[PDB]
């Protein structure tokens, strides 16, 4: 904590992730049992999951800030919540480029497709977020050669990646949407890929942004980035918040 300034703001993350851990618990399990798992609803699924291991340590984190202060903990806190955040964001990006494949060709999307493509990727996503969680972690790295030193902007190719592709999967289903007939739902579609993009930009973004060019300036949080940090940390927390709502919430009571 700077001086002041900490106690509201951590109040209101723990807020945001408890009605976080709500909303990720309901969906959990109306989609575990109550669902079928068509082709996307695995998708919302496992990163409903993930989310919830998010807030969920969003949680144990925020309220040992004020009290024992540890200083080393809080590391290991963040670096292993790295990984759930990557599941987040690689799982947006699975659903956009997923929903565009489906509006690009529909008739290979639900007759040629696998049936268990939702599945093997979901692990594969799963398994490169095990992976490029050694951004900040020069320690110990070499056990052995050719392995960056400081400058290792892997994670952070990966990272950009996975923005470039959501916003391109996203642009390309509005391009192939309004290069067609109107059959004119088209205030539904706009709201929600908007909503989606905003979501996924103004949040939780800046966290992964946040954590790239922290270690890449090895910044000690000093006293002037003590007040962005906790805005970064907390739309994170809104994004996973809300990340439930849009997904499954909004198609569930539009009915
Ligand atoms: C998501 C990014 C990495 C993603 C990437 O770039 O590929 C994660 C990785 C390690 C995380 C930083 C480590 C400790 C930083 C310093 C402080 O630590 P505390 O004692 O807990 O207050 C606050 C948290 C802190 C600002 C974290 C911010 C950010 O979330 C980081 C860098």
């Amino acid at each position: 904590p700077c001086y002041n300034q900490t106690l509201s703001f951590t109040v209101l993350t723990c807020i945001i992730s408890l009605v976080g851990l709500t909303g990720n618990a309901v969906v959990l399990w109306l989609l575990g049992y109550r669902m079928r798992r068509n082709a996307v609803s695995i998708y919302i699924l496992n990163l409903a999951a993930a989310d919830f291991l998010f807030l969920s340590f969003q949680i144990i984190r925020l309220p040992l800030r004020l009290i024992n202060i540890s200083h080393l903990i809080r590391k290991i806190l963040v670096s292993v919540m790295t990984f759930p955040y990557f599941t987040g964001l690689s799982m947006l990006s699975a659903i956009s480029t997923e929903r565009c494949l489906s509006v690009l060709w529909p008739i290979w999307y639900r007759c040629r497709r696998p049936t268990h493509l939702s599945a093997v990727v979901c692990v594969l996503l799963w398994g490169l977020s095990l992976l490029f969680s050694m951004l900040e972690w020069r320690f110990c790295d070499f056990l052995f050669s050719s392995w960056c030193e400081t400058s290792d902007f892997i994670p952070v190719a990966w990272l950009i990646f996975l923005c470039v592709v959501l916003c391109v999967s996203s642009l390309v289903l509005l391009v192939r949407i309004l290069c067609g007939s109107r059959k004119m739902p088209l205030t539904r579609l706009y709201v929600t890929i908007l909503l989606t993009v905003l979501v996924f930009l103004l949040c939780g973004l800046p966290f992964g942004i946040l954590g790239a060019l922290i270690y890449r300036m090895h910044l000690n949080l000093e006293v002037l980035y003590c007040h962005v940090y906790l805005v970064c940390m907390s739309l994170s927390s809104l994004n996973s918040s809300a990340n439930p709502i849009i997904y499954f919430f909004v198609g569930s009571f539009r009915q």
